[PDB]
């Protein structure tokens, strides 16, 4: 058996960052639209769209653009509602891009974070997707088989 959800969580409000020169803003939407779907049904709710589309930045702003989207996501909910999940799409080789990131969300935004590699957003296969999906169900307070 593979690992499976036992208790799917809720990503109601989502956001994507983009933080690689070779994705498309179109192919950041396409990829977390699968992402989206997996999450979906493999249990969870998960709303299929974002509260803002896909933005790309340099890394070298990545305090500026997380501070900044943060804020704009958060302005559209309902009052009191809040973001769920970022997900942020990085080089392959990142430097310290993804230890900012991890900081950033964990200690001074309070947000759930999930980083994936842009190569396995070209690719986008099926295995990667349900691992993914698993990871952000923990993450967001859902609960998983163990092996
Ligand atoms: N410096 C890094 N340390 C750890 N994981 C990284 C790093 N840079 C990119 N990643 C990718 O981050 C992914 C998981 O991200 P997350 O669950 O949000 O911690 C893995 O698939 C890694 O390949």
């Amino acid at each position: 058996s593979n690992k499976k959800m036992i208790n799917g969580g809720t990503v109601n409000n989502w956001i994507c960052i983009n933080f690689s020169r070779q994705v498309q803003d179109n192919l950041a939407r396409t990829f977390c639209q699968e992402l989206a779907q997996m999450c979906y049904v493999s249990g969870m709710a998960f709303n299929p769209e974002p509260v803002l589309p896909p933005v790309s930045a340099r890394p070298e702003q990545v305090e500026k653009v997380l501070k900044t989207r943060y804020h704009d996501a958060t302005s559209k909910l309902s009052q009191g509602k809040e973001i769920d999940l970022l997900i942020v799409i990085l080089p392959d080789n990142n430097g310290s891009l993804y230890g900012d990131l991890k900081r950033i969300c964990e200690t001074e935004l309070g947000i759930v974070s999930q980083c994936c590699l842009t190569k396995h957003v070209f690719k986008m296969s099926k295995q990667y997707m349900a691992n993914v999906a698993l990871k952000i169900n923990v993450k967001v307070g859902g609960r998983n088989t163990v092996l």
